[PDB]
């Protein structure tokens, strides 16, 4: 299993965990995705709102779904790869969820989503905006890499 799959599991669950035990009213404030100007440059509301779950199978289901294949990505191209997948990804089916219906959105569906996506494609060749930009997110980006692997391979016995 990956260490970086697993630091992330574990910090959902925890403040999954948290919200229950006094107020998720702290928590939802300070990672909730900019909706304001000033929290324009509060950077890690970018990110942080994937961190939050809103149901005990909202939370349960992007687990598990992410462990299993946050797990494979982690274990096959290295624990880099998961973490610019997670941040990138996080950011983006974020900035599309803003757009299209303000910043109450909240886990990491978006994120299991450009995971799924990601491989996939990788898969098939090698073998809910969040939701849709994140699957985006995940097929553009195996896609990319499958090429640039393929690329170099080629000067290889």
């Amino acid at each position: 299993q990956g260490k970086i799959t697993l630091i992330l599991t574990a910090l959902c669950v925890l403040i999954y965990i948290a919200q229950q035990l006094g107020f998720e009213d702290d928590i939802m404030y300070l990672m909730h995705y900019p909706a304001y100007e000033e929290q324009d440059s509060e950077v890690w509301r970018y990110i942080s709102h994937t961190l939050v779950h809103l149901s005990n199978l909202h939370i349960l289901f992007n687990l598990s779904w992410f462990f299993i294949f946050g797990g494979m990505i982690e274990r096959t191209f290295g624990s880099v790869k998961l973490l610019m997948l997670y941040v990138v990804a996080s950011a983006i089916t974020g900035y599309v969820q803003n757009y299209v219906s303000g910043p109450a959105f909240f886990g990491l569906s978006g994120v299991v989503y450009a995971v799924l996506g990601y491989v996939f494609i990788r898969d098939k060749l090698n073998h809910n905006a969040a939701h849709i930009s994140g699957l985006i997110v995940g097929l553009i980006w195996g896609f990319i890499d499958s090429k640039l692997r393929k690329n170099s391979l080629e000067l290889v016995p």
